[PDB]
This record gives C-alpha cells, sequence and structure tokens, in this order.
C-alpha cells in the first residue's frame, strides 16, 4: 500500500 501509491501515481504521470 505505501508503495502501491508512489509507485501506482509516478507510473500514470
Amino acid at each position: 500500500i505505501l508503495g502501491k501509491i508512489w509507485k501506482g501515481i509516478k507510473s500514470l504521470f
């Protein structure tokens, strides 16, 4: 969850 956000948001950029 912690990385899913930082990784899910930076990947959608």
